[PDB]
């Protein structure tokens, strides 16, 4: 007899699944949490879902949000994609389990909640929650005015957190013990939820894996320039912002999503998108965010709940791993370094054009010693990209939360290299380039063909899940009993305490005065964070 739950909008029938270690759990997939954002509701904030008649089939995951998938080089999914997936080993309203919510990555351009299998997590007494939010121009169009204020896809997320608060009890989750977690755009997304009034009081604690809302690729400074370009590529007449959004509302969703890749200086190898979170205009009704993330954070405006944030030793394998796919790509980066530095390091909009030559030469000086880009300099290219894109702003996230929150704030550096890496998928080889962006996450979740059953990988899976469970219950994150105590970041210290996770059996407390080599990246004159003005 298949598992059944009533939620606010009606009755769900799910499936019975098995955890990694042979335990039964209830799985409810393809649960709608919002009206389909279709027709006049393309680009608009999520609308309330009208209750459904009869029993809704929650046995299968439903379509991912319509997206440019750069790995498959196609448009895939559907406009009808606002689906949540809820997994419980205790299907009982009185179970009151910690709730682990996961916001997927994909640079706000691609991905899906349904790619992340919760088999490992279901060997613990938590409810796991994955979900879809609108992506690319569908999720993040902005004309910088009431026509398209921006952040639709973050409003989808907030709406999903609101849905979890109102409905997770029926799956045996404690709404008052939600652990909000995410990776890449999802980690940035967790940080965005700390900053927004919309998500205040809707999570007890956070984990931002390899992502912060302070990172340039997570934030659009010139949305109206992006919207006009998209509209022009698609043959929409330029005139009023009203006419622009109206023409985009009536073009096929597939034409609007696919067109983004044809924009001028579109991210090299399509690993990021200009359709990202932005600052919504002043006086926007129920805005997600009306001020630049750094100014909200430094005013102490982040929600006062604990935080784990984290990076891997070779973060830059996103995107640098895709550079190994074609053997011509490193030679192309060498030949065109001066034009493409502002691209791959994502300061297209936050540095004057006349300053690009200068900054390009400083980056090549600092990390490559001015050597040509090649297989020999690949590791330094990876460190450079990982520092700029992920590690620096993860360090600022940890420090600024530790500084303002009055709450335990933890940092980890993951340097365990297991059987498999995300580099395998992105490079299409089995070469070891170190520990990629998301190689820790691929131990918590099963991602298609990036799951291992080696003894050492299985132990890391247990350790990282013990980190989430211990953080969600006691509040003191602990991977193993033998590990030295994980110390929080000291409020107001120039020094950042982090757990260095070399392996499941080897981790110790370390310290950086210059996390991600911030002193270098802060000195290049990017109009970001400490240097931001209107
Ligand atoms: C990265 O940063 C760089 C540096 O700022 C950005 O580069 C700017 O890119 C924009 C285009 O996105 C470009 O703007 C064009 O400038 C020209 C000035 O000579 C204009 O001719 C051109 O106008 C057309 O396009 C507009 C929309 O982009 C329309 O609103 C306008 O009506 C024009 O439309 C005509 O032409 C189109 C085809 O182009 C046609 O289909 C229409 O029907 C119509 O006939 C733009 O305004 C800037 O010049 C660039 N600046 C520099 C210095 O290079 C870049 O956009 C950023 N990229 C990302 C991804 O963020």
């Amino acid at each position: 007899s298949k598992p059944v739950v009533r939620v606010t909008q009606g009755v769900l029938q799910g499936s019975w699944k098995v955890s990694t270690h042979g335990r039964t759990y209830a799985s409810f997939e393809g649960v709608p949490y919002a009206r389909p954002p279709v027709g006049k509701y393309r680009f608009r904030e999520p609308q309330h879902l009208k209750p459904w008649a009869g029993v809704w089939d929650a046995s299968k995951t439903l379509p991912q949000c319509l997206q440019w998938d750069p790995f498959q080089q196609e448009v895939s999914g559907s406009e009808n994609c606002l689906y949540i997936n809820v997994h419980t080993p205790k299907l009982s309203a009185g179970a009151s389990l910690p709730v682990v919510v996961f916001i997927h990555g994909g640079a706000f351009m691609y991905g899906a909640g349904s790619l992340y299998d919760v088999s490992h997590l279901m060997d613990r007494d938590v409810v796991a929650v994955t979900f879809n939010y609108r992506l690319g121009p569908l999720g993040f169009l902005s004309t910088g005015d009431e026509s398209a204020p921006g952040n639709a896809g973050l409003k989808d997320q907030a709406f999903a957190l609101q849905w979890v608060k109102n409905n997770v009890m029926m799956f045996g989750g404690n709404p008052d013990s939600v652990t909000l977690t995410g990776c890449s755009a999802g980690g940035a997304s967790v940080h965005y939820h700390y900053l927004s009034p919309l998500s205040k009081g809707n999570f007890a604690r956070g984990i931002a894996f390899s992502g912060a809302a302070f990172a340039s690729w997570t934030h659009a400074v010139k949305p109206l320039q992006n919207a006009r370009s998209l509209a022009a590529i698609v043959g929409c007449p330029t005139g009023t912002n009203r006419e622009l959004v109206d023409c985009l509302k009536y073009r096929p969703a597939e034409v609007v999503v696919g067109a983004q890749i044809e924009m001028l200086e579109f991210p090299y190898q399509q690993m990021f998108t200009p359709f990202t979170p932005t600052v919504e205009p002043q006086g926007t009704r129920d805005a997600f965010l009306t001020q630049y993330p750094f100014l909200v954070a430094q005013a102490g405006g982040m929600h006062k709940v604990p935080l784990i944030t984290s990076v891997t030793s070779e973060e830059g394998l996103y995107p640098a791993a895709v550079y190994q796919k074609s053997p011509d790509t490193l030679a192309y980066l060498e030949a065109n370094w001066d034009q493409l530095a502002s691209n791959i390091f994502e300061y297209n909009d936050t540095l004057p054009v006349n300053q690009r030559a200068g900054v390009a030469a400083k980056i090549k000086q600092r990390y490559l010693g001015n050597k040509p880009v090649s297989q020999e300099t690949y590791p330094q290219l990876v460190q450079a990209l990982g520092d700029r894109l992920f590690a620096v702003d993860v360090g600022k996230l940890a420090q600024i939360h530790a500084r303002h929150s009055g709450q335990p704030t933890y940092l980890y550096r993951y340097s365990f290299r297991g059987e498999k890496s995300l580099s395998n998928m992105m490079a299409s080889n089995d070469k070891n380039y170190g520990v990629s962006h998301a190689d820790d996450i691929f131990h918590i979740f099963k991602f298609p063909s990036l799951s291992s059953t080696s003894s050492e990988d299985v132990r890391m899976t247990e350790a990282l899940i013990d980190m989430i469970y211990s953080f969600s219950t006691t509040g003191n994150p602990k991977l193993t009993n033998e590990a030295p105590v994980w110390t929080p970041v000291t409020p107001g210290s120039a020094e950042l305490s982090y757990l260095e996770i070399a392996s499941p059996s080897r981790m110790e407390m370390k310290s950086s005065s210059d996390f991600g080599h911030r002193s270098f990246w802060d000195s290049l004159g990017f109009v970001e964070n400490e240097n931001y003005r209107h």
